[PDB]
């Protein structure tokens, strides 16, 4: 009311980025989401990409030990110590996915006055729930795995209305959306379906294209092309 | 005397190591070294590539911030959330050194056999010192530099007695101790002449590297180079 300044925050997540310091960035764009106030493009980027940081640097070191501990299987007290490091590092991975689902769920969503940006958090939703679905004991991992394909699924239908198939964001969905399907539900079939189709769609457009973006529309194109014969190979 | 294998822990600061989690794998040789050993040759490495890391975040977050804490002034109020937000980091800064220095001055350096490690410990010691030297205040900041090159110094000593000029442990002593006395004590004099000679000494035994440390006594040397370059002008 008086006791936020949502400015300074930025600056300061701002700050944080330069000096490679994303936890701090994360929770600065966390308190800027906060305040209500619906999140200008530069604030939606330094959100996505704080919690991509610190998210990420997580599932790169679960996978890592989430292998040592199977080729160091033969001994316990090793893989067992393996194991119980991978856990530690699951409970981290979990509430970074709850904060960012949640600020997804009760502030960025609902207040998403466009269809550009409303797609893009729609996405997060689908890509965080993911994270979750990878590391969820089976008990819990069906429902998850629900949450992340119905909200790529809701993300995938407004872009298939309100966006262009090579606007960066929507193509970017289709090469999650379609990395859901070959990791997740273990579907290289339903997988490659999406990545071909939308990269298509995308060059039956490629005129559409803009120096506003058709270099990140082809680089998009390009990573759904590697994944795509990466599966097909 | 059974409630910590210092086994373990070098496990489990390796297993960190893996998994890019330095802060974990500092932790883990801290316990190490406070087990009461001298360290292997293997345990040493793994003790200063992990605060090495550990550190050198801060450090080079402590730079941007500070050189960001610059081109501000003109704005009392971002400079006030610059100038905090570089507190915060040198608080960090600070409290790493600090243990670093007490396992070095505790641990580490009083059952330092070898003439080698030593000279490793004595040459981190002013390592250390220097990076307080740098966050420092005027108040105590000169006994703080007199701390770092009488460590280096007397490094210095033993190495040029004890080890080649070829060695590399003894070459990067050369480096670090000619970075103090440039970017620190502020004399490029006393920087290029201990740089230069450390480096005409590595050549005319040339013919004396090892193909075991070939590699590392060269990228000493060009960077030895580099640096006496760089304060040719
Ligand atoms: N989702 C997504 N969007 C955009 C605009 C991109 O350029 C890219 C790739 O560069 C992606 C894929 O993003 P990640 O969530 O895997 O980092
Ligand atoms: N001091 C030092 N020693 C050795 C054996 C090296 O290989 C290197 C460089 O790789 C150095 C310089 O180390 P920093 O303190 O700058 O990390
Ligand atoms: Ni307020
Ligand atoms: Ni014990």
């Amino acid at each position: 009311g008086s006791h936020m300044d949502k400015n300074e925050l930025v600056q300061k997540a701002k700050l944080a980025e330069q000096a490679e310091r994303y936890d701090d960035m994360a929770a600065c764009m966390k308190s800027v989401t906060e305040q209500g106030a619906e999140l200008s493009n530069e604030e939606r980027n330094l959100l996505s990409v704080a919690y991509k940081n610190v998210v990420g640097a997580r599932r790169s070191s679960w996978r890592v030990v989430s292998s040592i501990e199977q080729k160091t299987e033969g001994a316990e007290k090793k893989q067992q110590m393996a194991r119980e490091y991978r856990e530690k590092i699951e409970t981290e991975l979990r509430d970074i996915c709850n904060d960012v689902l949640s600020l997804l769920e009760k502030f960025l969503i609902p207040n998403a006055s466009q269809a550009e940006s409303k797609v893009f958090y729609l996405k997060m939703k689908g890509d965080y729930y993911r994270y979750l679905a990878e590391v969820a004991a089976g008990d819990d991992k069906k429902g998850i795995v629900d949450q992340s394909q119905q909200a790529y699924q809701e993300a995938f239908e407004i872009s298939k209305k309100e966006m262009q198939p090579t606007h960066p964001i929507r193509l970017g969905l289709a090469l999650n959306f379609s990395v859901f399907y070959y990791e997740i539900l273990n579907s290289p079939e339903k997988a490659c379906s999406l990545a071909k189709t939308a990269f298509d769609e995308a060059i039956a457009e490629l005129d559409t294209l803009s120096e506003e973006s058709y270099k990140d529309s082809t680089l998009i194109m390009q990573l759904l092309r590697d994944n795509l014969t990466l599966w097909t190979s």
